[PDB]
């Protein structure tokens, strides 16, 4: 859907901005800083849901630039595990926020945030 | 969930590039020049409905910026008509996707596009 490689980094930098705040914005919550409210929780994790889905089609062929390193697109199958490892990290953090479970979710919030930075360090740079 | 003005600016501004991108992504769909395969736009559809609803969060009160208009925030019941008028075009074009009727999808496609027009014509500087 890109007419130029830097329509997709244009989308995937907007998709991933949007992920960083549906995920960022729980932070309070899984601290205790700010209430726990189940159902506005479960909301918010199905938009990133959605949202976590995204990036990944606007990395296709081609479409080198932003900040994204180059063996993005060398080394394709190991950059798919990390993103579906990412995702599958995404799952558990809907299950906790389904069921209703702070405990859960604190775990498995913690478990995403260490899944963005492990592709970070393989993949964006800086 | 915005620290400053200028995180919201960029969150709507983001949310407004994955709208268009996945709402433009189907004109060629709709003008005949791409095939319609009717699960795939299904699923387009329904990504779309998601980001549809996301931008207006993010012109919370104090967070005039970016090409936004002023009179979003001095006429807040115009401008969530406006946003909810969209949203139900949006909701015709998810029942056009859903039953798989090419011919619906492309009037309510044009509906859409329309609202997109109105909202810019009122509140979107340039
Ligand atoms: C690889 C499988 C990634 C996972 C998982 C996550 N991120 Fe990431 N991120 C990735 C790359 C390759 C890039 C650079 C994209 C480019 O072309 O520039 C990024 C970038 C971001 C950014 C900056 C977006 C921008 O506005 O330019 C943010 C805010 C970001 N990433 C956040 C983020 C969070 C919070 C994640 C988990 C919830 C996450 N990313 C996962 C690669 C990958
Ligand atoms: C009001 C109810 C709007 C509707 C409906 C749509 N848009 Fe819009 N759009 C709106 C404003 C006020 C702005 C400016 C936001 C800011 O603070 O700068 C915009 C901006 C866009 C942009 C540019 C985003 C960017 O990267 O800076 C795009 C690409 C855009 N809008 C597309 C778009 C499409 C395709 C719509 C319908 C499917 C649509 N918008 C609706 C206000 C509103």
């Amino acid at each position: 859907q890109f007419a130029k490689p830097e329509d997709a980094v244009k989308y995937r930098q907007s998709a991933l901005t949007l992920m960083a705040s549906h995920f960022g914005r729980m932070t309070p919550v899984v601290k205790g800083q700010a209430p726990y409210d189940a159902a506005q929780i479960k909301a918010n994790v199905e938009v990133l849901k959605t949202l976590s889905a995204l990036p990944w089609a606007a990395f296709g062929p081609g479409t080198e630039g932003g900040d994204a390193r180059p063996e993005i697109w060398s080394d394709a199958a190991s950059f798919k595990q990390k993103q579906q490892a990412f995702q599958d990290n995404i799952v558990k953090l809907s299950a906790a926020a389904d069921a209703g479970d702070l405990d859960k979710l604190r775990a498995a919030f913690g478990d995403v945030g260490a899944s963005c930075k492990a592709c970070h360090d393989a993949y964006r740079k800086k």
